[PDB]
C-alpha cells in the first residue's frame, strides 16, 4: 500500500465525465474538473487539462497521468503551506499518506481549516485526534471514507485499507 493504491481505492477509477459525491463534474481518479454546472464548462477544463478535444472521454493512461499530477499537486500544496507542512514534517510516512489524502480530497485551505485536529497530531495524541477529526462535515458526508482516513492517522497502518 501507498498513497496511490490508498487514493485509487478511495476515489475509483471512471473515463468518462460523471459528479463526484459533491455534485461536481469529475473524472479519471477523482480529477475535479469545475464546480460549475455547466457540463460544457467541464468538457473544456477536461481539453485543457489533457491536451486534446476529448468530448468528455478519456484513457486509462490519461486518468493515471492527472492523477499523478494531483497526487504531486496535493503534496505541493502541503509543503508551501505554513499550518500544513510542521505538521507533515512530523508524521510517519503512513501518516503523511493520510494527509495527502485529505488534501486530495478537500483541498489545501480546507485541511489547514482543522487546526485542533492538526494541533492533536503534532502532540502524536492519535485517539484524540481521531476523535476530533470525525466532528466534521468531512466525516458526517464521506463516513466510510473519512472512517479509513482517521483509522490510517490513529493507527499508523494499513489496516483500513486491506480490502
Amino acid at each position: 500500500m501507498n498513497i496511490f493504491e490508498m487514493l485509487r481505492i478511495d476515489e475509483g477509477l471512471r473515463l468518462k465525465i460523471y459528479k463526484d459525491t459533491e455534485g461536481y463534474y469529475t473524472i479519471g481518479i477523482g480529477h475535479l474538473l469545475t464546480k460549475s454546472p455547466s457540463l460544457n464548462a467541464a468538457k473544456s477544463e477536461l481539453d485543457k487539462a489533457i491536451g486534446r478535444n476529448c468530448n468528455g472521454v478519456i484513457t486509462k493512461d490519461e486518468a493515471e497521468k492527472l492523477f499523478n499530477q494531483d497526487v504531486d499537486a496535493a503534496v505541493r500544496g502541503i509543503l508551501r503551506n505554513a499550518k500544513l507542512k510542521p505538521v507533515y514534517d512530523s508524521l510517519d510516512a503512513v501518516r503523511r499518506a493520510a494527509a495527502i489524502n485529505m488534501v486530495f480530497q478537500m483541498g489545501e485551505t480546507g485541511v489547514a481549516g482543522f487546526t485542533n485536529s492538526l494541533r492533536m497530531l503534532q502532540q502524536k495524541r492519535w485517539d484524540e485526534a481521531a476523535v476530533n477529526l470525525a466532528k466534521s462535515r468531512w466525516y458526517n458526508q464521506t463516513p466510510n471514507r473519512a472512517k479509513r482516513v482517521i483509522t490510517t492517522f490513529r493507527t499508523g497502518t494499513w489496516d483500513a485499507y486491506n480490502n
